[PDB]
């Protein structure tokens, strides 16, 4: 149907760490991580993961920083293998990574990169990703040549082009890894509404996020901590079965407009108090 994981565990295997680094602050937290040692010692990166996501549902994945969110995505992509447990999903998947990549060419060439052009499809993706506001600032609009790896664009601009590229792909499952992590916080709110909630309402999709509105709108929710499932279920269930986490995070007035670093800090801290 959509995607199922039953009691899945995945161990550190050689090369997986380098892959994670190739995508591309608590980097000071990571400074005696040795990917070799994790492989020697036999260590789960993800442990006892369960989820059942139906066709057209949206799973929101959140958690503490370094909890295995991207790794779970990689597991779906087949870059990590389940050592225990069952994973079912079929069909093409489309992946939007944390690192926004940009190829030599026009904005438009970037969004349809490697895929056939369809005008209604294109115009539709451009609009829902809120790119119309960006391209209208340029003399050649979406025919603007990105005369770098889009280096002179904003981080949000690069993230929107990269989102639009993944959303434009025709696929059965969309993996969206933290597109909404930048300062232009009102644009991100329109994008989430227009792209992820409306245009994609019937696409099975997984959104890694650190905003509570995304948990609120989600069909299902996975919270990760230290490579384990801190919680899995609906937003209603989260308020009942994790009441301490919930009231803390809904306690804020405008949590979703804090920086990405601050939201991830509060999430991480909250997950530790309440074990
Ligand atoms: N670049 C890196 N260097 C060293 N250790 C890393 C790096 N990226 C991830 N890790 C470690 O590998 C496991 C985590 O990664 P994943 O990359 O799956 O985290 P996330 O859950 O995606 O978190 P975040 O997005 O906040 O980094 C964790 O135990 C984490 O500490
Ligand atoms: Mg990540």
């Amino acid at each position: 149907t959509g995607i199922i994981m039953e009691n899945v565990t995945a161990f550190w295997e050689e090369g997986f760490g380098e892959l994670l680094e190739k995508v591309q602050k608590h980097s000071s937290d990571e400074n005696n991580v040795s990917f070799s040692h994790l492989c020697l010692v036999g260590n789960p990166v993800l442990k006892n993961i369960n989820l059942n996501i139906e066709k057209g549902e949206m799973l929101a994945i959140t958690g503490s920083t370094g909890s295995g969110k991207t790794s779970l995505l990689m597991l779906i992509l087949g870059e990590l293998e389940a050592s225990e447990g069952i994973i079912k999903h079929s069909g093409r998947v489309s992946f939007c990574s944390q690192f926004s990549w940009i190829m030599p060419g026009t904005i438009k060439e970037n969004i349809i990169f490697g895929v056939s052009y369809d005008e209604y499809r294109y115009k539709s993706v451009v609009k829902a990703c809120q790119l119309q506001q960006d391209i209208t600032k340029f003399a050649e609009q979406d025919n603007t040549v990105l005369g770098e790896g889009g280096v002179t664009l904003s981080g949000g601009q690069r993230a929107r082009i990269s989102l639009a590229r993944a959303v434009y792909k025709d696929a059965d499952l969309y993996l969206l890894d933290s597109p909404f992590g930048y300062l232009d916080v009102f644009t991100e709110e329109q994008v989430f509404e227009s792209c992820v909630c409306k245009l994609m309402a019937n696409k099975t999709r997984i959104l890694v996020t650190s905003k509570m509105e995304h948990l609120r709108k989600a069909d299902k929710i996975l919270i990760l901590h230290q490579g384990s499932s801190y919680f899995y279920g609906t937003f209603s269930e989260l308020q009942s079965l994790r009441p301490d986490f919930s009231s803390k995070l809904m306690g804020y007035d405008t949590f979703d407009q804090f920086t990405e670093e601050r939201r991830s800090s509060i999430l991480t801290e909250t997950l530790r108090r309440f074990s």
